[PDB]
């Protein structure tokens, strides 16, 4: 992910932001949040 | 979480902020992002 970019889930819904990009992902309700 | 927290994951490096917290929780490399 690029650093100050937001990810949403469509599932729980859960909004986060990306302070600082990672090589990992962004799992959320058994499932892969969303990029925004 | 509490929205204006952020979360770190720990291992891979990754930080990202709760804009918005749902029924979910934010795993990152098999792991379960920490609360800073
Ligand atoms: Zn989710
Ligand atoms: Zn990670």
């Amino acid at each position: 992910a690029n650093e100050g970019d937001v990810y949403k889930c469509e599932l729980c819904g859960q909004v986060v932001k990306v302070l600082e990009e990672g090589g990992g992902t962004l799992v959320c309700c058994g499932e892969d949040m969303v990029k925004q």
